[PDB]
């Protein structure tokens, strides 16, 4: 029975292969036919290329080589290299047009998912071309997703040599019988078919995904759309930063590139932006996931002013000083959407540009309380319920698990009233001991969250509500000015608390701000829609962020 | 008595002051002497400039408003403006001319040093120019080196409003006789004078310096040259990524701009590039300074075989992957400069640069065992006493103060015979109890490493050096190869050990090879000579690695 999966890189995970790159070069340049293919593979086992393969030499030592190869070639043949042939510049367009390709990816991905161990085993090289970063991406990025990465130039030996073949059967630790082994070269097929593996002649990906479908009975080819990747806590860089006796942030990091601070909101954590982590990285941001004051790994200091708007700003301020960052984009959900408004209204040279997922900007009343105001629109009755310290920790501490479950979930899932909340004494009365797993997410996920909440409870988290009165003296004395910097609002159709609609004025104050809209999305947006949000919030930071 | 020191930012931390640069736009343009001081002026403290400084409106909400009193103010003074008159490109033009004040900074870091409290007291806007970063990063500079920074546009106050200087003393806690007030504006000096503090009116930043050193009684002009800007562990960004399920690898952050991975030798710490830290982060690089494996917080497990250099890289590897790294420049010393030639030679595509202080680059000798090798050259005599397992950690972990005090020495204050070591029966046969501090290290710094050292002792570092066989056999891998990547060899002249005469053969295998030289410099390069080592490294690093 089937186990493991192996991929080759040229010609399988990565399109075009090179024999058709060669092929077309000799085509463009009316060359006899085969005579690059030939120059390429010259002296066989003995050859420049097979040096260059085991690792033996780097790839910028084979480029002479090839060029020696390419006149001799044509020498025999009694044909002429135009003028101007470079090897090099052949080479590295070859290398910066290939491209992961998708689908085959995509087949290795839910391979893995069902169990099965994954591996790519690639003939490659040793790349100090002063281009070797384009390679050096793709290949991070591919490998990420597998159990293995066995390069011929590391192990010191080529397909098809059979010791290369034992030792990935070794490196597996699997049977030849339980191994599909998928390559687009027939003679390096071969010694795989030999030992008893499963071969897959890999020409067009749609029919080897056929034939993979087949041999695996497992779905692969016209599948569902699969979610982004996601983070596994353990796997991801942790960052911790003093800002100042008691209190430590704690951060997620990945990536290279203009920094992106992600900011939850209630009751969150960092984990929030598990599924746009990966993707901001790999389109080329340096992401900064936070645990905002009073989550998870972060300091949670007791005292509600540790909580206010003016003292959560300053330190993300100070975060980035002691990170020796001059700007970030600031990029919020929630509570979190509101601190990033906060940041682009107070710390403009310190702000990239800014957006929020739900948070609406709406300036502060100077006429009315914000107590009286919120008293007014009975969907933020949860939020006088959250005023009285002790009474909303008590009934969120309870169970985390309950918490968790009936608080996460999608639009068409909703367990609780979202009404008074006070006189029905609890965001819990008439809801489920053990609610249903929400479709947005997995019980490990649940228990993530649970995990995170143990160490400091929702104090800390409660109190970013318990500073109405002083947000609002604060956020006075930003009444005369406008955000200028680069902005985007992002409204979620179904979230029932902070409509759409509460966003609509919002140009008035924002005069250059761009939107984004995501249909049939509830309040959580990042976990409910996180294709649609990498979408949005990727083509804004190309666009407005650079 | 004075014990604070109160510091403008326009005119005396940074220069040159407004006044001038409108005088000069008045002058260039031929406008009437004054008119766009008065114009920025215009209203006083009802006036657009006040409402700006205050923090009532953003930079770019002030530009039209200065465009229209520059208008009225012309029509007065019945001239016009010349039709291309651009306060946006003014303005623009002047904040990026505007640079640190830098013999000012010294003596504020100098007062600092005799432990003055400093602050930095100014009349500054809300900057959401699309150019506003200039600005950023020279506050985010600045700012760094004060106790306190006060913004008129953060406080809502201004000078010469009485207010924000009995504002500055609470902020202080100091009565105003303990405080000297440095600024360029007489009318913004005299509220601090009334209320008794010590003035100085800084024309010229010399006579100001010598206002300065006669009142407070410390010398601050003709000072010898300070060392460059240390890094204190508590204010530092700590990052960790698990490589291995047993290995997790502890570094410190700072910076934005290209990766700049730091490997420290035996048996330092990433505090060992405390110098360069600050230094390179400003220079517009993402430093990664670690604690090598076996070191500080990161993992040190026991077994021989975990440190061979194939093992070391592997996991180097494993560190940019997790943190979503494609590239990083590779910088080393000592084991650490071993370790990044390995790098440039088995995974040139993940190195974007490399540079080694004192570490050359000799290829592995087939003919001869390293064990044959190594016994030939006396000064390492040493690295034979450290193979027997326990005995050199025994001799190491005795007292670990007496440890580092012998080891971290300059050139001419050596303590220990590098001889035989084996015969002698130790490295500290015949070296003092209670050396004497070096004049490279403070106490504090020794306790640091002190205090490092006590979680997992000598073991893991010693075993850096007990994989020589190893080493060697995977070296021989690499013979056939080249580093053609950008590459820098710093030789140190008094480095008896890893001698300058040693890299002399190293163009033959690195034929684009820079070099970097130090003269009356020992083995510990960065704390040795720090400001050489960073005028090396910032000059490489930004012809060669960008
Ligand atoms: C920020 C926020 N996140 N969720 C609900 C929120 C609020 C907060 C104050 C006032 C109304 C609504
Ligand atoms: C916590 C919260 N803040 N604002 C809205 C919230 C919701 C929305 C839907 C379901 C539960 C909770
Ligand atoms: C309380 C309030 N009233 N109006 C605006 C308010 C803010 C402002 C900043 C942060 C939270 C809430
Ligand atoms: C790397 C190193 N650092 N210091 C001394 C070193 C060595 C190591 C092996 C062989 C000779 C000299
Ligand atoms: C540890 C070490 N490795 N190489 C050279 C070393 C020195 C040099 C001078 C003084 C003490 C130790
Ligand atoms: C032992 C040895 N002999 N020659 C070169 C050697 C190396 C190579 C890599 C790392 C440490 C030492």
């Amino acid at each position: 029975t089937l186990r493991a999966a192996v991929f080759d890189l040229d010609g399988v995970l990565a399109l075009p292969a090179v024999f058709g790159v060669l092929g077309r070069t000799e085509e463009a340049l009316a060359l006899p036919r085969g005579l690059l293919n030939d120059a390429f593979q010259k002296g066989g086992p003995e050859g420049a290329t097979t040096r260059l393969m085991k690792g033996e030499i780097t790839l910028s030592q084979w480029i002479p080589l090839m060029e020696e190869n390419c006149r001799k070639c044509s020498e025999t043949a009694k044909v002429c290299l135009p003028k101007n042939f470079s090897i090099k510049e052949i080479f590295d367009k070859a290398i910066s047009a290939r491209k992961i390709n998708r689908p085959m990816l995509q087949a290795a991905l839910m391979l893995r998912k069902k169990g099965f161990t994954t591996a790519i085993l690639t003939n490659t090289w040793l790349d100090d071309r002063a281009e070797r970063d384009g390679l050096a991406q793709l290949m991070c990025e591919l490998k990420m997703h597998f159990d293995f990465l066995i390069e011929s130039c590391q192990v010191g030996m080529v397909k098809p040599e059979p010791q290369i073949y034992k030792f990935l059967l070794d490196t597996l630790k699997a049977s030849p019988s339980e191994v599909v082994f998928l390559d687009d070269i027939g003679a390096n097929l071969k010694p795989a078919r030999d030992l008893g593996m499963v071969t897959i002649l890999v020409q067009d990906t749609d029919t080897a995904l056929k034939e993979l479908e087949k041999v695996t009975g497992i779905q692969l080819l016209n599948t569902p759309a699969p979610l982004p990747t996601s983070c596994n806590p353990s796997d991801m860089s942790h960052g911790y930063v003093t800002v100042k006796p008691r209190v430590r942030l704690h951060f997620v990091e990945l990536g290279s590139g203009p920094a992106v601070c992600l900011c939850h909101g209630f009751p969150e954590s960092w984990y929030s932006w598990r599924y746009q982590i990966p993707a901001l990285a790999q389109a080329g941001y340096r992401v900064l996931a936070m645990d905002m004051k009073g989550y998870g790994e972060s300091s949670a200091p007791p005292e509600i002013e540790e909580y206010c708007m003016e003292v959560l700003c300053k330190e993300m301020v100070t975060f980035l000083d002691k990170l020796g960052l001059s700007q970030a984009v600031f990029i919020g959900h929630d509570w979190g959407g509101m601190l990033v408004w906060y940041m682009a209204l107070f710390y403009p040279e310190r702000v990239r540009a800014v957006a929020s997922l739900n948070t609406p900007f709406i300036p502060a009343n100077p006429n009315m309380s914000p107590l009286e105001s919120i008293k007014a629109n009975p969907v933020f009755d949860y939020q006088l319920y959250f005023q009285e310290p002790g009474v909303a920790e008590a009934e969120l501490e309870q169970n985390l698990s309950r918490t968790f479950k009936s608080l996460f979930r999608a639009s068409d899932e909703s367990v609780l009233s979202m009404h008074k909340v006070c006189e029905a004494g609890g965001l819990f009365v008439n809801s489920p001991e053990e609610p249903s797993l929400s479709r947005m997410v997995t019980e490990e996920e649940i228990q993530f969250y649970v995990q995170q909440f143990k160490k400091s409870g929702f104090r800390g988290p409660l109190n970013w509500y318990r500073n109405m009165e002083r947000n609002w003296k604060w956020a006075c004395k930003s009444l005369g000015r406008k955000i200028l910097i680069p902005a985007l609002m992002v409204t979620a159709e179904k979230d029932f608390v902070l409509v759409p609609q509460m966003s609509q004025h919002m140009e008035d104050w924002i005069p250059h701000l761009k939107r984004g809209h995501i249909e049939d999305c509830g309040h959580w947006t990042q976990m409910d829609k996180p294709t649609e949000v990498n979408q949005i919030l990727i083509k804004w930071l190309d666009s407005d962020a650079r």
